[PDB]
């Protein structure tokens, strides 16, 4: 189905960049437009803090307080004056979405000016973390905070997890979480094939229906993933999105490949 015609069918932006990365091939489809990534940004701030962390080394335990704490977290909410292991907050932020475990990721790698760092030696000059959950949410047309591009989002992607520095173990760590998360279901997962393995993480901003899925997605018979970022959104700061947008999208992908 062409994308043109998704965008008219569901009155929303759509912006794709997929990488098989056996091949080198790339779907692009307004792969340079900005758009808020929401917590996509989770599956990205959990690689960085596994680059420096070994996995045997995920028990270290970290303390919460009272002051860690921002709205939706299920789970650290439990553990205010009580300490956690990193393994757990890495679990937290990528199965239940927990806004305070990233946050504390953030923090171990050394706050946001570092997570910057890092995305500049991989060579990502675009997406731009400048504020902590949940503020990274409230997206504006009129500012790049907090966006990125599907073409700089998925070449990051690509190059902290598909073929980056982590160990195997931390590699599977991450991609279990990604494959185990039922939020996405309605989402990439809803859209490929049955045969194809689909590893995700979903975001929804505040604001204009900014709607998200980003996957490593494994092809029956393939061990290679196709690297998947799809980034939605609508032009009215109160419009609610539809999951089909994102199923329908990916299944069009999909048939490139």
């Amino acid at each position: 189905k062409e994308l043109n015609d998704l965008e008219k069918k569901y009155n929303a932006h759509i912006g794709v960049y997929a990488l098989d990365t056996k091949s080198g091939k790339e779907v692009k489809f307004n792969s340079d437009k900005r758009f808020a990534y929401a917590s996509t940004s989770k599956a990205i701030n959990s690689a960085i803090l596994l680059e420096q962390v070994p996995y045997n080394k995920l028990n270290k335990k970290v303390h919460i307080n009272k002051d860690d704490i921002v709205a939706y977290s299920p789970i650290l909410e439990k553990y205010v004056g009580k300490d956690i292991t990193l393994k757990a907050l890495i679990e937290a932020s990528m199965t239940y979405s927990d806004n305070t475990a990233n946050n504390k990721i953030i923090k171990e790698i050394g706050g946001i000016k570092k997570v910057k760092q890092r995305l500049k030696e991989l060579g990502d000059k675009v997406t731009n973390p400048v504020r902590y959950e949940i503020e990274l949410n409230y997206y504006s047309p009129k500012s790049k905070k907090d966006t990125s591009t599907p073409a700089a989002f998925g070449k990051t992607l690509n190059k902290l997890i598909a073929n980056g520095k982590l160990s195997k173990e931390n590699k599977k760590f991450l991609l279990d979480l990604m494959l185990n998360n039922k939020s996405g279901d309605t989402l990439i997962k809803d859209g490929v094939p049955k045969d194809y393995k689909v590893a995700d993480k979903s975001g929804q901003a505040i604001t204009y229906a900014s709607r998200n899925d980003v996957a490593f997605v494994y092809p029956k018979g393939q061990s290679e993933p196709i690297v998947l970022v799809i980034f939605t959104n609508k032009d009215n700061k109160s419009d609610k999105p539809n999951d089909k947008l994102i199923s329908e999208t990916a299944k069009s992908v999909m048939k490139e490949f």
